[PDB]
């Protein structure tokens, strides 16, 4: 599924990012939108360790999920990697969740780093009523 910016914002609020370790739900937006355009199925195999990024979030498989084909990997959410690809997002939410349980926080993506940090992402949220 590709959502709609503001079908998403609502979804993300009602399941309980808004502020999740004092993470916005525009910084969440800002996050989905880069990573891959607000889509469910994207995935994304990086030649260069094995490994692929799930999903809205574009989760890896080197550490968040399970996808049996990742070398020496984890799998910290405890999901097989294609429940980062349903249409509905509450376990990719969850997961993301548990990433920003850790140090890094929201910074564990880098394209969040290159076009979120330090940015106003209030347009993200604007005007869907969240």
């Amino acid at each position: 599924k590709v959502f709609e910016r503001c079908e998403l914002a609502r979804t993300l609020k009602r399941l309980g990012m808004d502020g999740y370790r004092g993470i916005s739900l525009a910084n969440w937006m800002c996050l989905a939108k880069w990573e891959s355009g607000y889509n469910t199925r994207a995935t994304n195999y990086n030649a260069g360790d094995r490994s692929t990024d799930y999903g809205i979030f574009q989760i890896n498989s080197r550490y968040w999920c399970n996808d049996g084909k990742t070398p020496g990997a984890v799998n910290a959410c405890h999901l097989s990697c294609s429940a980062l690809l349903q249409d509905n997002i509450a376990d990719a939410v969850a997961c993301a969740k548990r990433v920003v349980r850790d140090p890094q926080g929201i910074r564990a993506w880098v394209a969040w780093r290159n076009r979120c940090q330090g940015r106003d992402v209030r347009q993200y949220v604007q005007g869907c009523g969240v």
